[PDB]
């Protein structure tokens, strides 16, 4: 299929959180039908990073989502055209960050250009005290809004410590392309960092989704 089993990942993203701009550029590979994918990050630029690597995770493509045949891929059916997304992360403290990725394809391979920008997160708030440890499983709720398909989470990420922080998710996905408009339905998350030097200039994302009804 025009979808391999095995499909390589390259992305670029140009970020900046608190006025700190930086780059960090990824290779990985994925299996799109299991939903599961796996990618190499490099900071680029920008150095160590001054604030929680978790608020990026997300950032670094639901191609990489396990479907029943039942639920339209609104996804899978944009390729080869692909698509984009612009998502906004609304913090439990005021911290706020909006970004927007472009995923398109070339041969085996997704490759996506990510922008991201946070702001006003607290000086001694856990995002830049980098206090958080992980963001728990999720559960994204997807439906069709105005012709594109919308994902909804109620997010949580824990804390050094035990504690909790709730950051809403709300993403936009954009086919570039007419496709079947599935139902509303759910996506079940397990993302994790793998590995990561000491200020995550090296680190290594993985992530698995499967959909349900």
């Amino acid at each position: 299929g025009v979808i391999k089993p095995d499909m390589k990942i390259k992305l670029k993203m140009e970020g900046n959180v608190n006025g700190h701009a930086f780059v960090i550029e990824g290779e990985g590979e994925g299996k799109p039908y299991d939903g599961t994918n796996t990618i190499n990050l490099e900071v680029k630029e920008g150095a160590p990073l001054p604030f929680s690597y978790d608020i990026l995770t997300n950032a670094f493509n639901r191609a990489f989502t396990k479907y029943p045949d039942d639920i339209p891929n609104y996804f899978k059916q944009s390729f080869p055209e692909g698509y984009s997304w612009e998502r906004t992360m609304t913090f439990e403290d005021k911290g706020i960050v909006k970004v927007k990725s472009d995923i398109s394809m070339e041969e085996d391979s997704f490759i996506y250009e990510i922008h991201l920008k946070g702001e006003n997160f607290p000086p001694n708030g856990p995002v830049m005290q980098k206090k958080t440890l992980k963001w728990e499983p999720s559960t994204e709720i997807l439906y069709v809004r105005d012709g594109v398909l919308v994902g909804d989470i109620k997010h949580k990420l824990l804390l050094e410590g035990g504690g909790h922080h709730r950051v809403d998710f709300k993403t936009i996905y954009r086919a570039k392309k007419a496709v079947k408009l599935p139902d509303y339905h759910f996506v079940d998350h397990r993302i994790e960092i793998l590995n990561h030097d000491k200020d995550y200039n090296k680190v290594t994302v993985y992530e698995s989704a499967v959909a349900r009804y």
